């Protein structure tokens, strides 16, 4: 009996809040903006993308996020692919304004929803995953202290439709206290 | 996903219906000791739960028939529509069938529709790093193993276990074509 409930979490002016459907227009209109970093993942620039994450959630099967920064959005994440009788989820479908690209707004983004996958939801694994092409987001995910688990072939389209293999990376509970160690070891006081 | 009809002589997989449930619940219980794993065949619910998956489109469970006798089930699930790719698995059979070839070839009659009907570009199996058993017979499908999952399962007395995870190209599939159809 695993059921995922709503979760604000804060550090300073970043917050991360459950996505509503009078976000989606806004945040459409800033991945339109942000279409040439975003060509790893196929969706973010279409509103069908943001209802299909609520409706994942309706059911159950997600937890989407709106990243803002003090008042103004700038873009999302979310928890998903949840495995309830272990519990086991995947973090990723993120994606920022390019005026964040590089602030480690995104590592400090993937330590609050660590952090609350493994201390709060007790999560015994916690998923990471991107394109087989995107070396950025591997780089990022290694510098996180995933282990890469494999590699999965003919697994995703990128936004051309153009087919890609994915890397699959993990943190299971057990290896969490020494991520979170060395996590909140590379955070400006 | 939509429901569907495959054959080869005697052996004949259609789709899994609410009246087949009693005849393969009463079946698996049969066959108990040769289940140590996996949980779900001796249970209604694990059945039902397949049948509200496809539904929702999530999965295509199938009964498993030699000539007019129920002998198992299987299921494709984990479809990835955009690719398209999906999972076999979840395959079981009662012990008169132990040994006898009949689990490649429902292998083989699965891996045909999804890549020669359906044109998949990936099929994807799995297992427990603990079933050495159902490893040796996903190598000897050809299927190249592609990941070690951990902590992504628990077994049926519930430690966490790693799941290997394997895949079968397009591009592979006729290879993997040729060498199920040279061992019948």
């Amino acid at each position: 009996m695993f059921k995922p409930l709503p979760i604000t979490l804060q550090r300073g002016a970043l917050r991360l809040e459950p996505l509503v459907e009078a976000d989606i227009p806004e945040l459409v209109s800033l991945a339109e903006a942000n279409r040439e970093a975003l060509q790893y993942m196929d969706g973010p620039t279409r509103p069908d993308w943001y209802r299909q994450s609520l409706a994942e959630q309706r059911e159950g099967r997600a937890l989407p996020l709106a990243v803002r920064l003090g008042v103004q959005l700038v873009g999302t994440t979310r928890f998903a692919e949840f495995l309830p009788a272990l519990p086991a989820c995947e973090i990723g479908w993120t994606w920022l304004d390019q005026a964040q690209h590089g602030s480690g707004l995104n590592r400090m983004i993937k330590y609050l929803m660590l952090k609350h996958a493994f201390d709060n939801l007790r999560m015994v694994r916690v998923q990471l995953s991107t394109a087989a092409s995107n070396l950025r987001a591997q780089g990022a995910i290694d510098k996180l202290g995933a282990q890469r688990e494999g590699v999965l072939r003919n697994h995703r389209r990128l936004a051309g439709g153009r087919l890609d293999d994915t890397f699959v990376y993990s943190i299971t509970d057990h290896e969490w206290p020494q991520v979170k160690a060395a996590l909140e070891a590379s955070f400006t006081g």
